[PDB]
Order: structure tokens, then sequence, then C-alpha cells
């Protein structure tokens, strides 16, 4: 990862006063900076974004050479409290450097999510950090909470920042207003087809050209070799999938996750072209128009319209209030024209309106073209606004150990009533699903992320599974490889899975599977938890409440690791709670010492989470 030259230095001869670096991963600390960073010029300052991987932020110390300097950081946290990967060099930069960084002015804004323990562990650090050093903070940390409403938050923050920095340094909030495009457009007329991107990720003609290692820019298309539908019931879709990675060189273990670059869906994107009256087929190119900035495109180019809403853009998420704010000015209705703007307010009706409208109306671009027709933008405008799609992870559901050419996939297709009144589809699940094992193949383009979630490396050590629902998913790949452990010869303690599910004929996943592994004694217990076969609920925590007695012995003196995968908001809450119970009862011991012995085995690798919600 080659460093380019010191971004002050940049700053100086492109005069610019102020950076905002981005800590991200699925692009929402990014798109804060770029809105940061734009938001600058309007207060007669001159910013810009960028990727701390990209530099060395030591630099901060030359930092003060420029008038009204300040750096601003919006940071997200992962895993246990962890930085974003390109926030990584950063990080143990500022645990192992003493520099001083007097006459540094900065401002930090956090991305978290209450469901977490670790809630913006980096925008806490960074900040606090920043500070011991010898810079100056210069406004308030910002604690977003993705729990609540990221979003607003970043707004009632951002609001409050410029005044402060404009006070500070005694600066003008200059007219305000007024549209600025970052991209110019350039339309290709005899562009030969060889060199028009059709989806690739990284290089031109990746995709068809398959080219070692393979990694989140350099994407493996793998061929779909099974795609079975793994519940019983009607009720929803839940699919096993079963990706052939041979010749990819590709490795991985049982807890790691795989990533997916999928495809929106045809008759959307066909729509949202039709709805402008514009030519999706259109070849053409949004060259920045800073010819300083690396970011060159919004996304790979040359390329369609269609291509980009296709592959390149995300679509159906709803719009963030600077989209909306934007495109207010392509709707002649007033009355809609009033909406947009306002949607971007930090309190009001607008506020709310936005809240429910959009978000809680999970409306997405087409719909609230539907819904405010007098709103029809100049579709080159709206693809340098719209975000761009992510990879959506899974949990690989195999074990490398006997698996080695495939990555198994379990997931639950995604589908719903949205009150906007339409039914929206996930992105990745809809895609999937869709992928017949059958140019001709079905291929999807992929690749495998490490992760800390592992079995423990003695294969004596008892291993305590809960994985309700999905949850389960990273499970068969644990079962698997102990099942594959024994037919080895290898001494292999207790493995027992707590799972969990509606009914034995609804979602069951791998009833049979699970069937197998019980039966050969792969899987010491299979206690399993139908949460509607009766009245009361009854969940996984029961369970394990129910075996306190039991699990306690292996916690307590066989060592044995527990894992948790699935929900967050409540079935890991819930789960910890019981084991503080288990503690406290058999410890014995007061809640608060339990509290902490099991934060303990968090911390001392015995109890792994894996959850999302
Ligand atoms: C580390 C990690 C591991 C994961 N492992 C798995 C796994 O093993 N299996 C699996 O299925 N998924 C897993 N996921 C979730 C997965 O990445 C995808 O989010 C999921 O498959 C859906 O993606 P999609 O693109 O189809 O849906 P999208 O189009 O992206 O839509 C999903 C979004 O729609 C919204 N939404 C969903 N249901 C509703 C509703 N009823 N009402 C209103 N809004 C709603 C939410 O904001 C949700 O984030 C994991 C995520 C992470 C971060
Ligand atoms: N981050 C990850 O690695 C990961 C992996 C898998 C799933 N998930 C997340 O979990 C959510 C749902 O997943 P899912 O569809 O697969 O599960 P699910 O099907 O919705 O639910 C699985 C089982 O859990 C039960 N349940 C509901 N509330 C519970 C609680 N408080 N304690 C214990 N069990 C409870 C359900 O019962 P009832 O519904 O009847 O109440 C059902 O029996 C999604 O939001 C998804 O993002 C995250
Ligand atoms: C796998 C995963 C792990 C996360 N871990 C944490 C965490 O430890 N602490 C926290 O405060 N937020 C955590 N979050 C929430 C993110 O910090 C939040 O969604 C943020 O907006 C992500 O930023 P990005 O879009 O810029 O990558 C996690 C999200 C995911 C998907």
């Amino acid at each position: 990862p080659v460093k380019e030259s010191s971004f002050v230095e940049k700053m100086k001869k492109t005069g610019r006063n102020i950076i905002v670096f981005y800590g991200s991963q699925t692009g929402t600390a990014e798109e804060f900076a770029n809105r940061l960073s734009k938001d600058a010029h309007r207060y007669g300052m001159r910013g810009m974004s960028a990727d701390p991987e990209e530099y060395d932020l030591a630099d901060l110390s030359s930092l003060p050479e420029i008038d009204k300097s300040l750096v601003v950081f919006c940071m997200a946290t992962y895993g246990e409290g962890d930085p974003t990967d390109n926030a990584q060099d950063f990080y143990d930069w500022l645990q192992e450097t003493d520099v001083d960084l007097t006459g540094v002015k900065f401002a930090v804004f956090g991305l978290g999510n209450k469901t977490y323990e670790h809630f913006n562990a980096m925008g806490k650090y960074v900040d606090q950090r920043l500070e011991q050093l010898g810079a100056q903070r210069i406004f308030e940390l910002g604690l977003g909470d993705d729990d609540g409403n990221l979003e607003e938050d970043f707004i009632t923050w951002r609001e409050q920042f410029w005044p402060a920095v404009c006070e500070f340094f005694g600066v003008e909030a200059t007219g305000e207003e007024s549209s600025i495009r970052q991209y110019e457009l350039v339309v290709h007329e005899d562009m030969d087809v060889a060199k028009v991107y059709t989806g690739e990720m990284g290089r031109l003609k990746s995709y068809e050209n398959q080219k070692p290692p393979f990694d989140a820019k350099n994407p493996f298309l793998a061929a779909v070799t099974a795609n079975r539908k793994l519940n019983q019931g009607t009720e929803r879709h839940l699919m096993h999938l079963e990706l052939d990675i041979s010749d990819s060189k590709i490795r991985y273990e049982s807890g790691d996750h795989v990533a997916v670059y999928p495809a929106n869906d045809s008759a959307l994107v066909n729509q949202i072209g039709e709805i402008l009256g514009a030519d999706l087929d259109v070849i053409m190119s949004l060259n920045n128009l800073d010819e300083e900035s690396n970011k060159k495109h919004p996304f790979p180019c040359p390329t369609t319209y269609r291509t980009a809403l296709t592959y390149y853009l995300d679509i159906t998420n709803p719009p963030r209030t600077n989209v909306l704010y934007e495109l207010a000015q392509y709707a002649s209705e007033p009355s809609e024209q009033e909406h947009l703007h306002k949607m971007a307010s930090s309190s009001g009706e607008g506020k709310e309106l936005y809240l429910s409208w959009v978000v809680e109306a999970r409306r997405h671009i087409l719909a609230i073209l539907q819904d405010y027709p007098s709103l029809r933008p100049p579709i080159d405008h709206l693809c340098e606004l719209l975000p761009r799609l992510q990879a959506r992870y899974y949990s690989i559901a195999s074990s490398s150990k006997v698996h080695p050419n495939s990555v198994h996939i379990c997931a639950v297709a995604v589908e719903y009533e949205a009150k906007s009144g339409r039914v929206n589809k996930g992105v990745a699940t809809s895609w999937l699903r869709a992928k017949e094992p059958a140019g001709g193949r079905a291929l999807v383009p992929m690749f495998v992320r490490k992760s800390q979630f592992r079995l423990p490396f003695k294969s004596t050590t008892p291993v305590i599974m809960v994985g309700p629902g999905t949850g389960i998913a990273p499970f068969m790949g644990f079962i698997q490889e102990r099942a594959w452990l024994r037919e080895q010869g290898k001494e292999v303690g207790e493995t027992l899975l707590y799972y969990g599910c509606r009914r034995s004929d609804e979602d069951y996943l791998y009833r049979e599977e699970l069937a197998r592994f019980h039966k050969d004694g792969a899987l010491t217990q299979l206690n399993v938890a139908f949460s509607r076969e009766q009245a009361h609920k009854v969940y996984v925590q029961h369970l394990l409440k129910r075996d306190r007695e039991h699990l306690w012995k292996l916690i307590h003196e066989g060592g044995a690791h527990i894992y948790v995968c699935g929900d967050a908001r409540n079935m890991a809450k819930d789960v910890q709670n019981t084991f503080y119970d288990i503690v406290a009862e058999f410890g014995p011991m007061e809640h608060t010492q339990a509290v902490d012995y099991v934060k303990k085995l968090m911390t001392k690798g015995r109890y792994s989470l894996d959850v999302g919600s």
C-alpha cells in the first residue's frame, strides 16, 4: 500500500485549508466527509476528502503551516471496537507515535450503533487521542447512532459545527446555496465497445479475464453450483447456495465472511430511465471538475447509465437529505420543491416528513420520482448523487477442511410491504435467488473477508454455539469441521448447538444435515427451540437457562468457548444476560461480578459474537 505524498503539501498547492478523512467500509463515513468537504466552500474555505490509508497522518504536524487549517475525522467502528480497515494505519499510528501536534485544530464525528457495547470506539479514540498529542479541539465529538438515525445525528451536528468553525476563525457564511457540480458529463459516440465498462469493479475486463489474487477490488466470478430452498414452509424463503471457487487460490476458514457484488432489478432500472425520459443506453463518463483529485470518476468509466444504475449505484435505499436537497431544483411544482428542500432540516416538520415519508416508508428513488412527478432531474446529475452500491456479506456456511473448493451461503431472502405503498426487495438476496446452477453459467462476483470468529485451536475445547435462524450459518461450517477432525482421529471435546426457528416444518434449517451430525455424534447436543409451536415463545435462551448446571461446568471448568451469531438488538442481548445469570447463580456472585466475568471471557477470547440488525 504505497502512500500518497504529504497531504498537507497537496492542500497548499491546491489552495485547500480543511481536509476530511473518512474511515469506513460501506461508504457512509465517506459520504459525510464529501458533504463536509463540499460544505467548506460555502463558508469561504476550501476543503477535500481523503482516505487515510493513502496517506501518512504523521503530517498532521505540518498542517499548522496552513492558515485557518483544520482536520476533520469521520470515523466508524467495527468488530471489537476496531477501526475500519482503511483506518487501521491511522489507528496503529496514534497508538505508537509521540509526535507533537501543537497548533493543529480538529473535529471528529463518529458513526456507531447503540446495540454494540463499544459505541463509537474509534470516534471516541481519535478525538481523545489527538488531544493527548497536542492538537486543539475546535468542536465537540459527534456520536452518531445508526440504531436510531445516524443521518439526522449527522445533520444536527453538521449544522452546529460550521458556525463554531466560522466563529473560531472569523469567516462568513457567504450567501450559501446555488448548486455546484462535482463531475462533468461527457457523452461518447465512437467509443470502441471493447473499452466500455460493463459492471466490472476493478480493471477494465477483469470480470472476463480472471486473474488472482481476488479481492474486493478484483472479485472472483464464482459459479453457482447449488441453490436450494432450505425452508419447508412457505412463510419466507431461506436458501442454501454453493459457490465454486476452484482455481481462485482463495483461502478461508469457517467463521469468515464472503461478499458479493449484486445487480439491481432490471425492471427497477428500466423505470428510473423511462420515468426520466432518458436513453439509458448512452455511453458517457463523469470526470471530476477538479483535475487534481484522484477520484477521476464517480464510478468506473466510460460506461452506460443502465450499467451504472444496474451495478454501480444504490437505487433502492432511502435517499439521504443532501441528495434530496440537490434534487429540489428539478421539481417544477413548488409544493414539491419545498418538501425536497426541507428534507435536510435539523428540526421542524421538514425533519418529520423526511423521517416518516422517506425513511420510515422506505421510499427509494423511483418511488420518490413517482410521488413527486414534478421532479424530473437530468439523468447525468442523478448518477453523481446516488451513493455507490455495496457488496453484501455472508457468514460462510461451509468448512475449509471439507469444502476447500467451495463457499456455502445460508441466507433469508428479503421482501416486504413497505409503508411507501410498494414492495421492496433485497438487492443481493433477490439476485442470488435468481441464480440457476445452469454466457451460460450462473456466476456470482464474490470474494472472502477474514474474520475473528474461529473454532478453538485446541480440538478438545468445548464449543457452545447459539445461532437461531440464519445465525446457524457460520456454525454449519463449525460442525462440519469438528465432524472432520473426529474422522481424523483428533480428540474432540463437547460440541453443542443452540439453534432456533419458528416451527420444525417452516424454517428448521438443515433439519436433515443437523440430524446426521447429531446421530453420528458430531453434535454432543442439538437443543433446538421452536418459537411458535406453542402459545408461549421458546427462544434459545430458555434452553441455555435450562442447562445452566452443565454449561457452567464447561465454561468454568472445561474452558469452553461460547459462540453467538444472529440478531443483535435482542437475541444476543437476551442470551448475554442468561449467561450473566448462569455465572451469577453457579458462581456464585452478584450480577456485577458476573457481568464482568462474562465480559472477561469475551476479551479473553472465549466468547465470540457476530451479530447485526
Ligand atoms: C458480518 C455480516 C454477516 C452476515 N451474514 C448473513 C448471513 O449469514 N445470512 C443472511 O441472510 N444475511 C447475512 N447478513 C446480512 C446480509 O449482508 C444482507 O444484508 C441481507 O442478505 C440482505 O441484503 P439485500 O441486499 O438483499 O437487501 P437490501 O436491499 O440491502 O435491503 C436490506 C435492508 O432493508 C431494510 N429492511 C429489511 N426488512 C425490512 C422490513 N420488513 N421493513 C422495512 N425495512 C426492511 C433494512 O434497512 C435492511 O438493512 C450479514 C451482514 C454482515 C454485516
Ligand atoms: N450479523 C450476523 O452475522 C447475522 C447472522 C444471522 C442473522 N442476523 C440478523 O438477525 C435478524 C433476523 O435473522 P433471521 O431471519 O435469520 O432470524 P429469524 O428467522 O427472524 O428468527 C429466528 C428465531 O429467533 C427467534 N427470536 C425472535 N426474537 C428472539 C429473542 N429475543 N431471543 C431468541 N430468539 C428470538 C424467532 O422467533 P419468533 O420470530 O417467533 O419470535 C425464531 O425462532 C436480521 O435483522 C439479520 O440482520 C445477523
Ligand atoms: C459487522 C458490523 C460491525 C459493527 N461493529 C460496531 C461496533 O463495534 N461499534 C459501533 O459503535 N458500531 C458498530 N457497527 C455499526 C457501524 O459503525 C455503523 O453502521 C457505521 O454507520 C458504518 O459506517 P460505514 O458506512 O461508513 O462503513 C457495525 C456494523 C457492522 C455492519
